[PDB]
């Protein structure tokens, strides 16, 4: 990664946090293109041990120029802190945007999001590279919809955070129904099959404005629904429940490549 001095970073208003980070906007001085001075809006994620994992991850990710996949600029390891800088994406993480406009998203909506979001996939199925973290939180929204210009919704997939392998097992219980069964019984089993799994549970998220799947289940019994096998319901507005269903397979081996599920995206 290129490396951030501090003193070229401002840090403005904390956006949140994630599994051992705090987000906060921020601000880059930086020397652009023709030697330009820009202040370029950033986004700033700063691990609070871990930081092998977390930089590791996004590094190999940002081997992978893509379209769909979020823009990381550098980093600052400046200081006490150790800090990611990212683009900053206009309108945030998915899943809130989900719940702040529920009543105003449609089928043709949630079909254009989650095609670009199998064609990430797909691009990273390609490259033999994990994710291993899909989940609405992780899906930046670059451009609402214009029902006026026809313009559709554009989303990015954001980094991939500190891998599961090295989380803690109560983490990885509250991350359930997104890590999939296998990683449940051994981490280690990260797999690209993982991310079929989580996909479908983030299709679920799409379909169900920004709800939580299982959220009123605490850990002890989110253990136990994937010892009985159980599937999500089927989302009020079911169109993809199918999809989700084949994704969310408990066999690794029979969950679809991303082509075929884009083959079932597109029969829609
Ligand atoms: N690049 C970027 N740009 C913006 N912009 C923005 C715009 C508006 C808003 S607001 N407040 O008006 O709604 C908020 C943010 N956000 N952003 C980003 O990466 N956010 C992000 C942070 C953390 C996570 C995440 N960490 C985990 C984990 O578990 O580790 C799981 O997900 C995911 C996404």
């Amino acid at each position: 990664f290129h490396k951030i001095r501090n003193e070229d970073l401002i840090f403005n208003e904390s956006l949140g946090q994630g599994t051992f980070t705090k987000i906060f906007k921020g601000v880059r001085r930086e020397v652009g293109d023709y030697g330009q001075l820009h202040e370029t809006e950033v986004l700033l994620k700063v691990l609070d041990n871990y930081s092998e994992s977390f930089f590791e991850a996004a590094s190999m990710m940002s081997k992978l120029s893509h379209k769909h996949l979020v823009l990381n600029y550098g980093v600052c390891v400046c200081g006490d802190e150790n800090i990611l800088v990212q683009e900053f994406v206009k309108f945030g993480s998915l899943d809130t945007y989900l719940k702040k406009n529920k009543n105003c998203i449609n089928i043709l909506w949630k079909l254009e999001v989650a095609k670009q979001l199998a064609a990430a996939m797909h691009f990273l199925e390609e490259n033999t590279l994990i994710h291993g973290n899909v989940c609405a939180k992780n899906i930046l929204l670059i451009r609402e919809e214009d029902r006026k210009t026809g313009n559709p919704p554009f989303i990015k997939l954001s980094d991939p955070g500190i891998s599961i392998t090295v989380l803690p097992k109560d983490i990885l219980q509250e991350r359930i129904p997104w890590v999939p069964p296998e990683c449940i019984e051994n981490p280690k089993n990260l797999n690209l099959a993982t991310d079929k799994w989580s996909f479908g549970t983030t299709l679920w998220e799409i379909c169900s404005g920004g709800d939580k799947p299982l959220s009123a289940l605490d850990s002890q019994r989110k253990l136990q629904f994937y010892e009985d096998r159980h599937q999500l319901p089927a989302p009020k507005a079911a169109e993809l429940a199918n999809l989700i269903n084949n994704c969310m397979d408990y066999e690794p081996d029979h969950r679809p490549s991303f082509r075929a599920i884009i083959r079932d995206l597109n029969s829609l």
